């Protein structure tokens, strides 16, 4: 079975953006299976990257939770928002490119993201 840590890998994670991409990887990556996921974010940083942001700035979770962590400096990241033209099966997305930092929830042993909070 899939572990929370693998699922943030697949949801979040691209280390390898034109306006096509978001199209392609929310497709090509599950998100489009069950409906379109309405936002999703992708970050283009290296996973030791990321996963070193669980040792960074603490910061509260948008849920209320206090295992967030922010980066302390910018990452490559792409923003996937569905369009209004789409509908599922055929979800389309915006493409959005930006340098932002990130903010992902951690957890386990070894302690690594399970879940993209956000980025500011």
């Amino acid at each position: 079975k899939e572990t929370a840590a693998a699922k943030f890998e697949r949801q979040h994670m691209d280390s390898s953006s034109s306006s096509n991409y978001c199209n392609q990887m929310m497709k090509s990556r599950n998100l489009t299976k069950d409906r379109c996921k309405p936002v999703n974010t992708f970050v283009h940083e290296s996973l030791a990257d990321v996963q070193a942001v669980c040792s960074q700035k603490n910061v509260a979770c948008k849920n209320g939770q206090t295992n967030c962590y922010q980066s302390y400096s910018t990452m490559s990241i792409t923003d996937c928002r569905e369009t209004g033209s789409s509908k599922y099966p055929n979800c389309a997305y915006k493409t959005t490119q930006a340098n932002k930092h990130i903010i992902v929830a951690c957890e386990g042993n070894p302690y690594v993201p399970v879940h993209f909070d956000a980025s500011v």
